[PDB]
C-alpha cells in the first residue's frame, strides 16, 4: 500500500479509495505517461524533418541582419549607385571601386 | 500480480508468464523508458546547440521571399538599373530616387 501511494503521490495524483483503486489510478497515469512521451518525441522528430526539408512554414519572419553581410553588401550597393548619380552631376565623392 | 498485469498492459508489453518473467519483462521495459526519455534529452539539447551554433547543415534551403524585405530591396536594385539603362536611350520614367 506505502510503495502505491508513494509512486502515485510522485506522479501526481491524489491517492484515495481501495488498493485496487490506486491500481487503476496508477495505471492511467503510466498511460498518460506514454502518450507524453510518445507525443514528444514525435514532435521533436516532426519538426526536425520541417526544419530540414522546408523550413518556411516553421521559420517566422527575421531581420536582414541577422544574415552574415547582407547588409554590408546592400549599403555597399545603394552607395555605389547614389555615387554613380552624384558624379554626374559633381560633388566629387571617393569611388568606391 | 495484477498491478503488475496492470502496469505492463499501460506500458504496452503483454504479461504472459510468471511473476518473475512479468517483472523482468517490466524492467526491460522500464530500461527501453530511460533510453528513450534519455535520448530524447540528448537530441534536443543538441539540436538547440546546433541552431544556435552552425544553422547550415540543419536548416534547409529557403526561399528569398522569407527574409523581410530583402525581395523589396533587390527589386529596388533591378528597377533602379534597368531605370539608368532606360534613360540613357530615352523612354522618360519616374526616378526612383
Amino acid at each position: 500500500e506505502s510503495l502505491v501511494d508513494n509512486v502515485l503521490s510522485a506522479l501526481g495524483l491524489d491517492p484515495i479509495g481501495t488498493i485496487v483503486d490506486k491500481i487503476l489510478d496508477l495505471a492511467d497515469e503510466f498511460g498518460d505517461w506514454l502518450g507524453a512521451t510518445e507525443d514528444t518525441a514525435a514532435n521533436l522528430s516532426n519538426l526536425l524533418t520541417k526544419l530540414l526539408s522546408d523550413p518556411a512554414s516553421v521559420i517566422g519572419p527575421l531581420a536582414q541582419s541577422m544574415i552574415t553581410g547582407l547588409t554590408g553588401a546592400l549599403g555597399n550597393l545603394n552607395t555605389a549607385i547614389n555615387q554613380i548619380g552624384d558624379v554626374l552631376v559633381g560633388t566629387v565623392v571617393t569611388p568606391i571601386n
